[PDB]
């Protein structure tokens, strides 16, 4: 049972959930609620490693990460960011998500941009209850032409569950989750692991 | 709560539900119904263009995305559509599904077309409360080997959702809506944003 | 609406829904329990064959997968499977799960392997009602550097959503279910429709 439109609004009404900027009604329908590109971007450098072990020494996994991993990018006005096919990127949404304890959040991407073949998520798309902050984005253009992505661009769209009842042990109050205030384009934790 | 199958049936039974043509009792099972592949596909012309500016000029990206787009491709008697590896390709569901303000509808692919790298959409998975129409795929083979698809295969699944209520923005009634009533291999409307 | 932790718990104390071996209450959070990789995998061997025909005769299908298909690949203690950039493989959970009729399964990969590019399933996620055995796990690498798995790594996260009511034909009922008693890293066995 998603969330409708009318329940999505009553709930940020209520104040059981949260997303700042608020979107306006106009992008607040059927069961979806859409979000926004936002300025933070990373890229890979490759040539620094030959590989990176999943489940390996945290040392090891830790150095392996930062070498590989960019600097922030952060679009000055008008720049776009090009998104080459065969290219992994990251990214962040405009809009901050916050989510009670009886509650799960599905992140979308879009028809219109699949049919260039835009990914915005790389099979993680669960935003957990509890979960409060800017929601990173794993792009990978799968199609045959460089996308120009344009901060404030409409990027995917967000559903919303009810839980059977509240989280127990919400993503807030989990001391081993890694990705709580969540800053821009952050990378890879799976170091914490 | 998805709809299970007897569930599926009584819906398509009373009517607010349809799928056109209706699968038999044999395709529905679960918490789904298999879909079908169509015969409408759509290419990329790459070389017409630099890239796809997705939040540029409504009429350069008009332009752009008419350049890159093949004529529809319509099979012959037994034709196959060679899908290879590293091609985005677009397509059509043999059906046509109307869901109403009430129900959300989810696609999914298939596990034994996953095991050879087809993708079936591309982060992009949602059919809305108040969609009528066939359902274009933007189809990626992430595999080894070309994969003949044909007219009529089974290519898919569809489960349904109950909302918490009537959407009361459906997608029929929604006037910046890019695709209702859509009737083939449709490319991106991003340029209607 | 989907199980929050708490009831996963007792569905799990119960004997409503199985997972063999039970993860400990540290994976099991929010709407999810974490699930872990298994020791089987296979890869592909395209010098064999020219193509696969999807809806082909099941003669020459068959013979085209049992070519194409490596052997089953099995893992020493500590051992890694290197999935580089470009490359489909098949892999198994470490988990055995068994559902009831009336719930589905849904599988996650995890926001620090997406943005790494490892992608968990090609757009096949659903873990049927009736459904009992460990899950193949068809992985793509979308990212830039080639990635270690090792046999026990978490790869993925599991959420269950109740029916409208018991499916009448389940996952372990249906004549033409191709995956019961499944088996280690099964290929695709497409040739079966
Ligand atoms: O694989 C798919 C997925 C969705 N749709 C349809 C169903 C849905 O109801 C509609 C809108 O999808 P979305 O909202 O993801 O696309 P959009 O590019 O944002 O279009 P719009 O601007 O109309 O919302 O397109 C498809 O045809 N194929
Ligand atoms: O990543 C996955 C996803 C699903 N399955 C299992 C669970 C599920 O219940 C079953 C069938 O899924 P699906 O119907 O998508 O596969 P199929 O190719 O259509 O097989 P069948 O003909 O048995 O329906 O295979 C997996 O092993 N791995
Ligand atoms: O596209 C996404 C998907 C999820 N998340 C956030 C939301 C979610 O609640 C959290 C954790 O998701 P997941 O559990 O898949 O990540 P993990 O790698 O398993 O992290 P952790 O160890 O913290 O669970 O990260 C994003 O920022 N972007
Ligand atoms: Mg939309
Ligand atoms: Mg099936
Ligand atoms: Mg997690």
């Amino acid at each position: 049972m998603r969330l409708c439109d009318r329940d999505i609004e009553a709930w940020l009404d209520e104040g059981r959930l949260s997303i700042n900027p608020r979107p306006p009604v106009e992008r607040i329908n059927g069961a979806t609620v859409d979000v926004r590109l936002g300025n933070k971007f990373r890229t890979f450098r490759g040539h620094t490693a030959a590989f990176i072990d999943l489940s390996g020494p945290k040392d090891e996994v830790s150095a392996a990460l930062d070498r590989v991993m960019s600097d922030e990018i952060v679009l000055d006005e008008g720049e776009a960011f090009y998104l080459h096919p065969g290219e992994l990127a990251l990214a962040v949404t405009l809009e901050s998500v916050t989510l009670p304890a009886d509650l799960v959040g599905w992140l979308d991407g879009r028809s219109s941009l699949a049919r260039l073949g835009l990914m915005v998520h790389v099979t993680a798309h669960r935003i957990d209850p509890g979960w409060s902050g800017c929601i990173v984005l794993a792009f990978y253009n799968s199609g045959k032409l460089p996308l120009a992505l344009r901060p404030g661009m409409l990027i995917g769209a967000l559903s919303f569950e009810p839980l059977s009842g509240p989280a127990v042990r919400p993503y807030n109050r989990r001391e081993d989750a890694k990705y709580r205030n969540q800053q821009g384009a952050v990378a890879s934790r799976i170091d914490k692991d």
